[PDB]
């Protein structure tokens, strides 16, 4: 009966723009030289084209992480839920600190929607299966679910959070972050999580790491014998500004 997904199709150029950044991305950090992009780009669209766009398992993946396999510095990992843009803005400023998307794999995919169809060859441009409306095992949310699960597990001493303070669920356990992240966090090597509660303005200056939420998460924590804190960050704006320039007036 099916016509049509319910979400855009695969990004415009999608094969450029994977080749591509990969070329930037092994020429900016010299530790990744040894990458063959176009080895990457047949492992990443072998994984997803000829096959069912709900039915893509983490095998799937297999051969791409196996040549996108980086190694990050373990205690300088930043996570963060619903809130990209400052936590892209936080590691641009503090250079030595990464997300998801400042590893080669994850940089490779930001922003990018892609799937293929089981009965061709072909890229499908026209839509792509959305993880709510049409199935859950779609190209994309596996990718994501598979380097969110690996990254994760790398970390180690003291792992941050950056969480939007300005939502109903500060924490949502039913999240990236709160299903496959969280329970990533091996006590072997993460002492402390310390979540940054990001302020959003339309709300007092209440302490939010009081909220029901951040009670949840400091439970999940505590049981997996881990450490947790948490920070308020009133001003946003300030706090990037002052890891650009520490020693400057206006900093707390």
């Amino acid at each position: 009966w099916r016509q049509q997904w319910s979400g855009p199709g695969t990004t415009k150029r999608f094969p450029e723009t994977v080749l591509a950044r990969c070329v930037k991305y092994t020429e900016i950090h010299p530790e990744m030289r040894h990458v063959d992009c176009q080895s990457v780009w047949d492992a990443f669209k072998g994984a997803f084209i000829s096959k069912h766009p709900c039915d893509i398992t983490e095998e799937d993946y297999q051969p791409l992480m196996k040549l996108g396999t980086q190694t990050v510095p373990c205690n300088k990992i930043l996570l963060w839920s619903r809130i990209k843009d400052l936590a892209h803005q936080f590691t641009q400023v503090q250079r030595d600190m990464f997300t998801l998307e400042d590893t080669l794999l994850g940089y490779l995919a930001d922003d990018l929607t892609w799937c293929g169809e089981f009965a061709t060859s072909k890229i499908n441009y026209q839509s792509c299966p959305d993880w709510r409306k049409d199935c859950s095992n779609n190209p994309v949310s596996v990718f994501w679910k598979t380097v969110s699960r690996r990254f994760a597990e790398a970390a180690c001493d003291v792992v941050h959070v950056m969480l939007d303070g300005s939502r109903s669920k500060i924490f949502d356990k039913d999240s990236t972050f709160g299903s496959v992240e969280v329970h990533n966090l091996q006590p072997e090597k993460v002492q402390t999580l310390e979540a940054w509660v990001i302020h959003g303005g339309r709300e007092d200056s209440r302490d939010l790491c009081q909220d029901p939420t951040i009670k949840e998460l400091e439970s999940i924590i505590s049981k997996r014998n881990i450490q947790f804190s948490c920070k308020n960050i009133y001003r946003p704006d300030k706090f990037l500004q002052c890891v650009k320039n520490p020693e400057d007036s206006s900093c707390t």
